[PDB]
């Protein structure tokens, strides 16, 4: 008897499904929008990417079989840093590189049996797409959400461009994890995402997202209870307003500090102090923003010779000016609480200012004298009627008290900063603005879009050296101001890649509209995404920016929903056993030579055998005569441990790869691609094929019609197991518990073998085989479709999803 052979059959069914267009989505839909994060065409796809994309295909096939109108699209996040950095590493032009990668990616996806509605394909680096990035940018400008500002920004020396706050990971560039980000002062473009901070925070509650992702966004937004407190100046009419997120420490404010540029610094300066103060103010203006915001420099300042009254204690406190207080932040003035702010502590210690504790540390009380500030929450003390109140709650109590007495007002702030979107790079969407010498910054008219990216052919030309490559192309920027008509200069910076990906899911609903980013009617019929699948690494990047874009577009009246992804599933990373290098073992201690330690990226030069076991590593004898340390590591190019689709599928097969991935572990967890896994997929698929082939002849001469109630013995038992399996598989699929759905099919397959030990091929058995192939389709579509055609005329896409028999479940 012949055995399962994936070789010719897979290509056959792949073409069949495409020609039939089973996965084509209607312009207007029950519907299911199954979306996976489109890739950066920066390289070849490996099984890691395929875990993400196979998961989407499984769900899309299942939903399509159930009769839902399914939208399952694919596209290319082809603009920005990912694509350009990769292309430039190999001295290749970004456009050539991108399209070659897209070609390869499409093949990798097709070879795995993944089906998309390719008629909705989008390529962000194309004018047909980015002209709408510009359209959206213009709307944000008009709505007060896009502005230009000068200030300190993050800068990656390797990328040679500024980066948004979300693109800085552990102080490192999101693309160059080995390069620390630097600070610079430049005038850039920002998207006022903070205007939506409260809604972004509040709307997380109804989302069917992993709690871990919600927590990351909440912490990134960082809402804080603060207050603006008023301090009366002795002998003067003015009451100095100060901003603080620690209103709970008010009774501990022993002095005030005004920014050198604050108007009151010179105005309140005593006559005999004016000279010294004026000298300090001028010296402060000579410093740069960076120098002023320095965090480890010496403490300097001058006593103005004026006093203020602490509104809570009614006590007199000195007023100083010091360059560590920034004029552009808050009110440009602060109340200093040395006992609970380390910077204030050091300033107070240096200039002999009072230090008063008002927040006591739970457990062991703070010592006297205080050697450093206590900045964590505690219990209020020496705070009048507030004594005994827990810090955080105390903030609210003090704010209410201040407002009631007219001594200040509550002020909520967010750690979240506005989104820096301009980049000094060539490969990206040109910002649709013009700079006129007379009018200032003027927007390009909507009807003039798109502002085409100049077609530069010299790669050395495109390479970023510090300024935007466009700054060297007058044929591009020299233009006329749309307002006055005189000579003007087009903006030379481009939009970051995340602008493109913040709404691509909406473009899929109307990929060819050349009058609007999309028609509200079409978008509203498909939105929101019912199930989004993608990596957690996007928690405060794409998964935050998108929510912002959608809320904005909703406010524009183009989108009914306010949340783009109703369901989100973050898939665990696929890992691969990776060789890190030789080691030497002596007793229970493993010595790691520098090269090996460096590749492992750990500070230990020595590990116990237990440490090796615990980190999931093992020592394997190597032909070089030494022991090497191997450990599963995230599958990626940089690691050189990628398992590419083309080669694997050629030597093994798509269903083998799909089962290996899907059965390895719960999808939310990480998994290690292994030979044992591959062999296990082979064993399972061979076992399915063998069961059907063994009974093929009898099955062909058997009818599938029978009366459930009339079944008895093993026949009745099989019918029950069949429906129990259908229930388990259906529910598991709906919850994306793909590994247990497969385990259920493996279990039922065992029941089929057991059944045949006692019973011949029967109508109920034929029906069990029919349902089995249907339930198998989402997972191993090629084999299921192949076996299905041995007995039936239509495709598995046309037979639908098996109907569950509730009664069969009883007892
Ligand atoms: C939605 C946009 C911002 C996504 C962006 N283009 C992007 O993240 N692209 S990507 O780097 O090509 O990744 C695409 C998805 O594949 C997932 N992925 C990569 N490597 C993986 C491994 N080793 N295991 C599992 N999943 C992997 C990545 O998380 C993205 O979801
Ligand atoms: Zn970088
Ligand atoms: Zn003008």
């Amino acid at each position: 008897m012949e055995k399962y052979n994936p070789h010719a059959i897979e290509a056959k069914w792949q073409r069949f499904w495409e020609e039939k267009g089973f996965m084509k989505a209607k312009d207007l839909p029950g519907k299911q929008y199954v979306l996976v994060m489109f890739p950066y065409p920066s390289g070849d796809l490996h099984m890691g990417h395929l875990k993400n994309y196979t998961m989407g295909d499984v769900l899309a096939r299942f939903r399509r079989m159930q009769g839902y109108e399914v939208l399952h699209p694919m596209g290319w996040d082809a603009f920005g840093l990912p694509a350009e950095n990769a292309a430039l590493k190999f001295g290749v032009h970004p456009k050539d590189w991108t399209y070659a990668n897209i070609r390869q990616a499409k093949e990798s996806l097709r070879l795995m049996g993944i089906l998309y509605d390719w008629d909705r394909e989008v390529t962000t680096c194309e004018p047909e797409y980015y002209r709408w990035n510009q359209w959206i940018f213009l709307k944000m400008w008009e709505k007060g959400l896009a502005y230009r500002a000068k200030g300190l920004v993050n800068w990656c020396p390797k990328c040679q461009t500024v980066l948004a706050n979300e693109q800085v990971v552990e102080g490192r560039c999101w693309r160059h994890e080995d390069t620390p980000v630097e600070k610079r002062e430049l005038e850039q473009w920002y998207l006022r995402i903070t205007a939506y901070a409260e809604r972004l925070l509040k709307d997380l509650e109804g989302l069917n997202w992993p709690e871990k992702v919600k927590a990351m966004q909440r912490a990134w937004i960082g809402r804080s209870e603060g207050a603006e407190i008023l301090f009366p100046v002795e002998g003067k009419e003015v009451r100095i307003p100060v901003f603080t997120t620690r209103p709970d420490t008010l009774f501990g404010a022993t002095f005030l500090v005004l920014a050198p540029e604050h108007p009151l610094t010179l105005e309140l300066a005593a006559p005999e102090k004016r000279e010294e103060v004026l000298a300090y103010v001028e010296a402060a203006k000579r410093k740069t923003e960076i120098e002023r915001q320095a965090e480890g420099r010496e403490k300097t300042g001058v006593f103005l010779g004026a006093y203020a009254l602490n509104p809570a204690t009614g006590e007199r406190i000195p007023i100083w000016t010091a360059d560590y207080v920034l004029f552009g932040y808050g009110t440009g003035a602060i109340m200093a609480v040395p006992a609970h702010d380390q910077r204030d502590y050091e300033f107070a210690r240096k200039f002999g200012l009072p230090i008063k504790k008002v927040i006591e540390r739970p457990g062991e009380p703070l010592p006297e004298p205080l050697e450093r500030a206590y900045e964590e929450p505690g219990i209020m003390v020496n705070s009048g009627p507030f004594d005994g109140t827990e810090s955080e709650e105390g903030k609210r109590k003090v704010i209410a008290w201040l407002e009631e007495k007219g001594l200040g007002k509550g002020r909520v702030t967010y750690r979240l900063r506005d989104w820096l979107i301009s980049r000094q790079r060539y490969w990206g969407t040109p910002i649709p603005m013009v700079h006129c010498e007379a009018c200032g910054v003027v927007p390009v008219p909507e009807e003039e879009l798109p502002v085409l990216l100049p077609d530069l052919k010299d790669v050395e030309d495109i390479r970023p050296k510090g300024k935007s490559p466009l700054e060297a192309h007058p044929e591009f920027y020299e233009t006329t101001c749309p307002k006055c008509g005189g000579p003007a200069k087009r903006d030379t910076d481009t939009m970051d890649t995340f602008f493109d990906s913040s709404w691509y899911y909406l473009r899929y609903t109307d990929p060819h509209n050349d009058r609007l980013p999309f028609d509200p009617e079409k978008a509203n019929a498909w939105m929101p995404v019912d199930q989004y699948i993608g990596g957690v690494e996007h928690a405060v990047l794409h998964l935050l920016y998108s929510r912002f874009f959608t809320k904005f577009l909703h406010d524009l009246g183009m989108v009914k929903v306010e949340e783009p992804f109703q369901g989100l599933f973050t898939q665990g990373m696929v890992l691969a056993w990776t060789d890190f290098g030789p080691v030497e073992v002596e007793g229970s201690v493993v010595r790691l030579p520098e090269p090996t330690r460096i590749r492992l990226e750990i500070p230990e030069s020595a590990l116990s055998l237990e440490d090796v076991r615990k980190m999931g590593a093992e020592l394997r004898p190597h032909e070089d005569g030494t022991l090497h340390l191997w450990k599963p590591a995230v599958m990626s190019k940089s690691k050189g441990n990628g398992v590419m689709v083309g080669p694997f599928v050629k030597e093994q097969g798509a269903d083998i790869a799909r089962i290996t991935i899907l059965f390895a572990a719960p999808p939310e967890n990480e998994m290690v691609w292994t030979e044992e896994g591959v062999q296990g997929a082979w064993r399972f698929l061979n076992r399915i094929y063998r069961r059907v082939a063994e009974d093929r002849e009898a099955l062909l001469e058997t009818s599938g019609v029978f009366q459930a109630e009339a079944l008895e013995g093993k026949d009745r038992e099989l019918y029950g197991k069949l429906h129990e399996t259908l229930k388990k598989v259906t529910e598991d699929l709906e919850a994306l518990r793909f590994n247990t759905a497969i385990a259920a099919l493996m279990e039922f397959l065992n029941a089929l073998y057991e059944y045949r030990k006692d019973r011949p091929v029967t109508p109920v058995y034929r029906t069990a085989i029919r349902y089995y192939l249907q339930m198998l389709f989402p997972f191993a579509p090629h084999l299921a479709e192949e076996l299905w055609h041995w007995f039936w005329p239509d495709s598995l896409f046309e037979a639908g999803w098996p109907e569950l028999d509730e009664k069969a479940l009883e007892k």
